[PDB]
RNA sequence: AGUUACUAAGGGCUUAUGGUGGAUGCCUUGGCACUAAUAGGCGAUGAAGGACGUGUUAACCUGCGAUAAGCUUC
């Protein structure tokens, strides 16, 4: 799932993926915060996508 | 007038038990001293050592560094 990223706009697309990606993050976390997070397995996958975005 | 078993508040001796206490005996992901090979350094591309932080997971230990108990590639 990393080549399936090579693939598509490395130089542009990729950005508002990362900008998108830290807005849901932030929403995320946010929502962990109170109550109403039912799949607190999100995070951990969500910050493990960015770590390929950027390298 | 006289003789002498019983007393045991408590103690003593042996023998049996019970409690504390952790020596002797068996053992060990630990140490010690060595051999034979390898290698004899790291660092402005910012080290050694430290702080601080990071979790679906409280603290601590560990790993790791805002890509943060993990990322890419063979």
């Amino acid at each position: 799932t990393v080549a399936k990223e090579l693939r598509q706009k490395s130089s542009e697309e990729l950005v508002k993926l990362v900008i998108k990606l830290k807005g849901e993050l932030l929403e995320y976390r946010f929502k962990l915060a109170h109550g109403e997070l039912d799949k607190p397995h999100l995070i951990n996958q969500t910050r493990r996508l960015l770590a390929t975005i950027l390298t």
